[PDB]
């Protein structure tokens, strides 16, 4: 699709067999989603945004849908104020700006 | 352009007689930068990101013009730690998101 973005650029994805809401942000180095549970054995990160630092648990190597689009890799899982989807999965499913 | 998210997505933009870096941020409602001086009329405003919220200067129309196009908008001045560009002004430029 083409996303304009006058609103949000808000889309379905789907992990762990559930549907989310999520965001889509050129400005993410990293996808990080609100809490929820994921398989597996997990790693510390702490990211840095606008408003300071969190930290959060990172999974790896994780299926993601993204409308309709599969990629796999790497979820960090925490505090954040919305679901967001960053470049590491943007790029996997063929994203780029374009004006 | 169609710009690529292998890497951050930063162009050079002119503002307030200023040539600048920032960040294309389609998760972004707004834009921020940096402590600088604008002229006109502001008022304050909390901004909400991962980590919190800061307290910024809103600016209403403002000139920039970001990698040759010229557009006009609120732009917020504070304490960020990188200067981004939000849908606000992306939208002003044409620019949409592809895949
Ligand atoms: C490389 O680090 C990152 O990629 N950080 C990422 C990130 O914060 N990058 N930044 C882009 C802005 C992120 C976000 O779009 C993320 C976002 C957060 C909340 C919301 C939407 C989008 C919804 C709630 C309120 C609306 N808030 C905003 O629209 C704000 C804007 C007003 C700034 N939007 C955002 O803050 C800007 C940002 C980049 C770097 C840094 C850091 C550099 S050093 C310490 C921090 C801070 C901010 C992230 C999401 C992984 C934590
Ligand atoms: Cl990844
Ligand atoms: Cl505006
Ligand atoms: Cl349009």
């Amino acid at each position: 699709p083409q996303i304009t973005l006058w609103q949000r650029p808000l889309v379905t994805i789907k992990i762990g067999g559930q549907l989310k809401e999520a965001l889509l942000d050129t400005g993410a180095d990293d996808t990080v989603l609100e809490e929820m549970s994921l398989p597996g054995r997990w790693k510390p990160k702490m990211i840095g945004g606008i408003g300071g630092f969190i930290k959060v648990r990172q999974y790896d190597q994780i299926p993601i849908e993204i409308c309709g689009h599969k990629a796999i890799g790497t979820v960090l899982v925490g505090p954040t104020p919305t679901n967001v989807i960053g470049r590491n999965l943007l790029t996997q499913i063929g994203c780029t700006l374009n004006f």
